[PDB]
């Protein structure tokens, strides 16, 4: 579906995971700075050198697929299209 060669499965499980258990953080806490940098910080502990911003920026997308992504409700639709005098 996508590929864009940048991250890879290790990492961003890694990432989503972190993100998903500081997630908590963000709700309760306004301010987001300062759960981003602390992400990073404990990703490299792990073994995967990634920035800050690199994380951040990741995330936001991964929102935007997931939700766009299959749901288990009901209702897929006509994903393909009609073709003109078929």
């Amino acid at each position: 579906k996508k590929r864009a060669e940048t991250w890879v499965q290790d990492e961003t499980r890694s990432l989503i995971m972190f993100r998903r258990g500081m997630d908590g953080l963000f709700n309760t806490s306004k301010s987001n700075k300062h759960l981003w940098e602390q992400i990073s910080s404990k990703m490299r502990e792990k073994g995967f050198d990634r920035s800050p911003t690199m994380c951040t920026d990741k995330w936001r997308n991964l929102l935007k697929e997931f939700k766009k992504a299959k749901h288990h409700d009901r209702g897929n639709g006509s994903a393909k299209m009609s073709y003109y005098k078929e």
